[PDB]
This record gives structure tokens, sequence and C-alpha cells, in this order.
């Protein structure tokens, strides 16, 4: 218990999305975006004052050490060997993401997704004037899987330029294997697709399951493929605004840079390249205890749900720290679901009906925060479902 | 008990781009860039340190009081009224231009500039592949001055779409008179062109010379023009990334939140959003010293070049903190002034040709610095120029 997983600190001042509900009416309990109410590991916490100590604060460049940082960490702990040359570094991870939009297709080009996912996926499709591919997801023995008939179906009848992967997927949190990836490369290289893996979940892959990062599935797919990871989401730094995007293939590593560069989208932050670099340098431990934390808030979600609403349907993440809850066994429209959480119970989680139709009877829930306030949350979400 | 603008806190280790070369070279003084090499006020440092002691690092948003001190600072300090809605935070202002090139005008259309100016002006043209046509300055008695004559041909033969000023202006330190933004804007309202105006240097006029905010000239004006600032010039934060949009025309701002979305270019850090409403809120009398020093030093820099380098022709600037020097009069070409001041006098400058055709055999000077460091740059400057 050196690291603080049992008290979570008080945010309502911080000027946080999390926690804006809560401020005007305070029976709200939130769980829905995905930040934690975990404090951040104390080596960050001092980086943040050290920056302070630096007394100027002008334009700064990404530097060797935070370069190496990220080799390091790629390499460490998803056995990615790639060059300092390879890294390209975007304020986030959605940013990186509109810029290989655009980069990579042309207005009216076609992009896939498997969807339900991630809403800023088939946001920034559309917002782009791209056409919107959806590839729907199956759901079998409570895990997502892609159907590859129709996977290839969607990428030939709509000439499809370019996938957008979520690795590990959300929601639902599932973990790819190694041979499923390949099946996605091999349609990419048959169809000359480029696949952007977003990977930002990598690092929170849980019970066992292990990220496989893209380019590793094949020495050949980073011909097409690149990488998006950060620092943020495995380690609570979100409002830092920092991330990279790992791009090999020189010819798309450049068409990436020169799109950033079109949209002055190239520069970061001073604390952004500091509070990467730091968490890196230091977090294994931290993400190590945070680990054990989650896959028992998991397990207790679960069991607790099994007993006090059976007819919840809940999909068991395999990574990230979010839960897909599906309550298509009730008697209620997607709308009076979000106004019984939300009005009834006072919780609030992301409507499903967000990341797609998939998700219609759905909610997605946020587990990272102490054990006490998940069990709390979960009484609430069981509290009023109707007969 | 005062500010200090004597001693330059030490930044070789801050992965500086001002000091990158001396890192290396440590013979090599930098004066090029613009961020200071005075330590920002106290109350931002204070400020960093409590944002470590939240603890926690996630998404935040940009708040009422972050709104209603830009909103204060506009109306004290530029006479500039707006309501809080008008304002759009983006992490940068050349971001900003970007973001403004991209949502009002399309591909091939043109956008005009008065050359020279700030080298991302024209960089955001061609790398969005609109047709840039430079407005080339007159030089009239040691100043920048406008050729309405030919500013009007140049739009007209143009068909223009978008004109992005700068004022003050850099490289050079202009700061435009009312009356010729008035015919700035009237041209403008003629001939339909939409105005950027990048006042970042805004709080920065000097010697008695006042900022007229562009939307301030005509209550008409805000139908086309939108204006661009930022805390970071005036407070040396530069690496926080934070800045504005000033857009009181609802079709002008939605249209460029809409751009901002399309390119997911609509978060700032949370530090990015601190840094900027505590040095509006407690920055003015550091602003007040700081003017003193900046007038103090070019005072300085004038007079000894005016003694040592009688040849060397020096335009003084009316704001900013940078002085455009002109080495036209010696038998130099560009490339050889470049290695003089760089590989002999081991001073670093802004290369005139950056800014333009206009900038040959230029550089530019940056002052803001302490005093004993500016007399050695001057004198540097001076030691090694050809008879
Ligand atoms: C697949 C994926 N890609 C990107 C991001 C966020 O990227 P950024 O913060 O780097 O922009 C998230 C986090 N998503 C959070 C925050 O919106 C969530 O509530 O789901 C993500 O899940
Ligand atoms: C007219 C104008 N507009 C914008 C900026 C910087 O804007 P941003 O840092 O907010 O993107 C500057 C600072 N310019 C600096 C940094 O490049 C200089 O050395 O000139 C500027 O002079
Ligand atoms: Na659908
Ligand atoms: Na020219």
């Amino acid at each position: 218990s050196k690291y603080n997983f049992q008290t979570a600190p008080n945010r309502l001042s911080h000027h946080t999305y999390k926690w804006k509900e809560t401020e005007t009416d305070p029976q709200l309990l939130p769980a829905w975006i995905a930040d934690m109410d975990f404090e951040v590991m104390p080596e960050v916490k001092q980086a943040i004052h050290d920056y302070a100590e630096q007394l100027v604060y002008g334009y700064t460049y990404a530097s060797d050490e935070l370069l190496q940082a990220v080799l390091d960490w790629e390499k460490s702990e998803h056995q990615y060997s790639f060059d300092k040359e390879d890294i390209v570094f975007v304020e986030g991870v959605v940013p990186a993401i509109s810029i290989a939009i655009q980069a990579f297709t042309k207005e009216g080009e076609a992009v896939l997704i498997n969807s339900p996912v991630y809403p800023p996926f088939a946001r920034s499709v559309r917002l782009n004037n791209r056409k919107l591919v959806s590839n729907s997801l199956k759901e079998e023995n409570g895990l997502f899987q892609i159907d590859f008939e129709q996977l290839e179906n969607d990428i030939v009848e709509n000439d499809v330029k370019l996938y957008l992967l979520c690795n590990p997927h959300n929601p639902g949190g599932r973990v790819w294997e190694r041979e499923v990836l390949e099946q996605i490369g091999h349609l990419c290289q048959k169809h000359h697709v480029i696949l952007v893996s977003d990977e930002i979940h990598q690092d929170l892959t849980l019970f066992g399951h292990e990220h496989v990062s893209f380019n590793t599935v094949s020495p050949d797919f980073k011909d097409f493929a690149l990488v998006l990871s950060s620092a943020t989401k495995t380690f609570n730094i979100a409002g830092t605004k920092n991330s990279y995007a790992i791009i090999e293939n020189p010819t798309l590593c450049a068409q990436f840079k020169h799109q950033q560069l079109v949209n002055n989208h190239h520069e970061v932050s001073s604390l952004g390249y500091i509070a990467t670099e730091t968490a890196y340098r230091y977090g294994k431990p931290w993400l190590v205890a945070l680990k054990a934390v989650l896959e028992e808030n998991i397990q207790f979600a679960v069991e607790y749900f099994a007993q006090e609403a059976p007819r919840l349907k809940v999909m068991k993440p395999q990574g990230t720290y979010l839960i897909w809850l599906d309550f298509s066994d009730y008697g209620l429209t997607d709308d009076a679901l979000f106004t019984l959480l939300h009005d009834q119970a006072k919780v609030i989680l992301n409507r499903g009906s967000d990341y797609g139709s998939e998700g219609e009877l759905h909610a997605r829930l946020n587990i990272a925060a102490p054990k006490s306030l998940v069990e709390e949350i979960c009484k609430r979400i069981v509290c009023c479902l109707p007969k």
C-alpha cells in the first residue's frame, strides 16, 4: 500500500469533465469518462513542481531523453523495437486520428471502423467528409469478435482506404489475439488499406491477457500500418496533453508529419513532454499496483452484478478499466435507461448508444476508482432496475 | 521586494529552442526566437506548484473564471468589450492561423499578408495550398508603411479571400495607427475579404505607442474580422500552450470552431488554462516593470549601434521586444551575413530572409534579456563587420 489506491483525491475545484455535474448536484457519482480517481504516481507530481522551478516557461523541444524513454517503454513493455526517428509526438491520440484521416485519404474516400467503438472514431471520419464504413462486431460467449467475411465485404464494396483499429478495443475491453491481428493485416495487404492502430489502452491488459502491438505481428506490417499510443491513459495524465505515433515506414511517416505541419498541429507543451518522460521512466511499479486494483474492482463488479442483477449482461473486460453493460433484457428504451441511471440512480455512465447502434441499451462503467467508490457505484446501478 | 530583470535563469538543461545550440557550443549567445531570458512573474510559478498539488492530472475544460480573466484583460487593457461566448481557446496562435485558413478559404484561393512578416504566415498559406499574395511593405523614415494603392491592387487582381494581419507587425515592431487599420478594414469590406488580426504582441507596445485592437476601430469590423491573441508573448509562458481567438460574428465563430473540431484541435492542456488565467489576473505590475527594462535595452542598442556601426540601419521598434537590423550597406551576401554573425561574432539572430525577400541582408535581434547580456550581444554584432 505504498501507493494510494484507497482514497480518491477531491477533484471538485479542478474544472474536470468527470466531476462537473457533481459540482451542481452533489448526489451524482461519475463513472463515465476515462480518467481515474486515483492519485497520479508521485514522480510525475514532483516533475510538475520541478517544471515550476525552471522559472522561465518558454518554447521547448522533444529531447533525446524523451525519445529514448518512448523507445525503451515500447521495447520493454511491448517487445516493439524501432528507431528514435520513427516517433512523432502529437498533443493527443484523437488529434493524431484526424491528422491520419487527412493525410492518408481524400475527401469522399471510405474509412472503416469496427463498431461499436470510441465515439471520436466515427466523428472524426464524418466531420472530415470521409465515408464511414462501420464493420459491426459480433458478440459470442461474452466477447466481441470480428466477422472476417463481412469485414472483407465491407472493405471491397466501399473501396476502403483506411482502417482505424482500436486495440485494445474500447468499449468492451477486447484484447485482440495475434491471430486476429494477422488476419486483419493480410486483408489490408490484399486490398491496399492503410491501418492506424489506436493502442492507447495497451498498458492496461488484465487477467493474463497480453497486448500485441500491431507491427510486432509480422515484419512487413509497418509497410501499411502505424501505431498510436500515449502515457496518458496508463498513468492518468490526460490533462498534460502528449502522445505519439510510431511510424516506421518512411513514406507514411513523411505523409503524417506533413499533414501535422499543414495543420500547425506539430507542437506539444513543455509539461506534455516532461510528464510522459517521467511516467515512462518511473511508472512501472505504480502500474503493477494499479493493475491489481483494477482486476479486484472488475471481479467485484462482475460478481456483485451476478448476485444483485442477474438479468444485467456484463462483458468482462480483457483490458482497459471500463466495463460494457447490456441492459437489453430490461423493458427500457435507450432514453429511459439513461434517465433511470442518471436521475434515479444518480450515477453517470457513458451512454452506449454514443458508440454506435450496437450500443443501444448499453452503458459503459469506469472502475478506475477506489474499491469503496466502485462498491457504491455498483449498488446504485442495481438499485432501481425494473421488474 | 522587486521583480527580477537583472539575472537570467540558466536554461541549458531545459531543452529550450533558444539555448539549444549553446548546449553544444558554449561560445554562442542566442538572441533569436521570441521568448525572454527573464524569470516569469511569481504567481505563474506558484500556479504550476498548485497544479501539481491537484494530484490527479485528468481531462479539464476552460472555466468561467478563465473566460472572465480574458474578458477583463481585453476590456481593461485594450478597451475591447465582448461576450464570454466570443472566446475560443486554441493551444497556440499559429494553430489558429491554420484553422482560419482552412475554415475561411478553399484550396487555390488567395490569402494576403504584408511582407516581410513572421514566417509561419507565408508557410501556413503555402502548405495549405492557398495562393500567397505578399503585399510588400514600404519603408519610410525608419518605419514600415502600407502602400494602400498596391494593397488594393493586390486584393482585386488576385481575388483575395483572407487577409492575415500582424498587429503589432513582426518584424519591425510596427504599431499600426487607428487610421491605418480603418483603411485596411474598409478595403476588406469593399472587396469581401475576411481578416484575421494576429495581436499576439498587443501588450508590448512601447515608447508611448498604443495598441489599437482591430475590432475596436469600427463596430462593423466584427462582421469580417477576428482577433487572435495570447498571454504567452506578454508573460514569457509560450511552453504552457494556450491562446485565444475573439470571434464576435456568429457565422465566423461557428466556422472557426467547426474547423477546429474537424482537425481535433479543440482541446488545451490544463496548465495552458491555468497559466493564462493566472498571468492576466496578476501580471499587470510585472508587465509595467518589463516595459521599462525593454525600453532601456532598445535605447541602449540603438545608441550603441549608432556609435559602433553607423552603417548598420536599425529600425526602432514601436512595440515587441525585437529589433529589425538592416546590413544592406555592407558588402555581404545574405549567406555571408549569416556566417559572419553565427561563426565569427558567435551570436544567433533570426535570418531576415526567413521573413520574405524584403528581409534579405537583415537580421532580427531579441532584447528581452538582462541589460548585461544585451550589452554583450550588441558588442558581438559590431565586432567583425567588414569595411
Ligand atoms: C481508443 C481511444 N483513443 C484515444 C483516447 C483519448 O486520446 P487522447 O486523450 O490522447 O486524445 C481514448 C480515451 N477515451 C476516453 C476519453 O474520452 C474515454 O472516455 O473513452 C480512447 O479510448
Ligand atoms: C506574429 C506572431 N504570431 C504568433 C506567434 C507565436 O504564436 P504561438 O506560439 O502562440 O503559436 C508569434 C511568436 N513568434 C516567435 C516564435 O516563433 C518569434 O520568434 O517571432 C508571432 O510573432
Ligand atoms: Na450502426
Ligand atoms: Na517577395
